[PDB]
């Protein structure tokens, strides 16, 4: 099982920065959207649904931190969860070699509120396959804005 960010080199585990362009202003009482399907994709390294991968997001995934005071929602594969995550999400099954953009969106409920270049969320993703032990692996996606977000 492998992923990449913005079509870059393959990733098999570990922590990766994911840079995102956000709305430069965050309106009071309105959600700021961080569409991660636009950046992260993963695939089965054989294809053909032979050793199918099973992917979920993990309890404890949260805002960073410093910025933990915020609340929000995390959309993952047909379900919208409160964020930070207090439980593991549903499982997404990956069996094609064609990359699948992750069905993942973060919603952030509100001078500069978000600083470009700082980690603003840490999303832990868990993989286990089907054959043998399943060869479980952990990924962490460190979400970083390319731009300031204000008021
Ligand atoms: O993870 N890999 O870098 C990798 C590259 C080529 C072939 C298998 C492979 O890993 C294998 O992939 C299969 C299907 O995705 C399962 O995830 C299995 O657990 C993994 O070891």
């Amino acid at each position: 099982f492998s992923c990449n960010v913005d079509g870059g080199s393959s990733i098999g585990a570990g922590t990766t920065s994911v840079y995102v362009n956000l709305d430069p202003v965050i309106q009071p009482g309105q959600n700021l959207v961080v569409d991660l399907s636009q950046h992260i994709s993963c695939w089965n390294d054989y294809g053909g649904w032979y050793d199918t991968d099973h992917i979920n997001l993990v309890q404890g995934s949260a805002f960073a931190g410093s910025l933990q005071s915020y609340k929000g929602s995390l959309y993952w594969n047909n379900v919208t969860y409160p964020f930070p995550l207090t439980t593991n999400t549903n499982v997404l099954d990956i069996g094609d070699k064609t990359p699948m953009p992750l069905p993942l969106k973060l919603y952030i409920t509100p001078g500069v509120v978000i600083k470009a270049g700082e980690v603003i969320a840490r999303i832990h993703m868990y993989k286990i396959a089907t054959l043998g032990s399943g060869n479980p692996r952990n990924f962490t996606w460190n979400i970083i804005s390319n731009n300031s977000v204000v008021m």
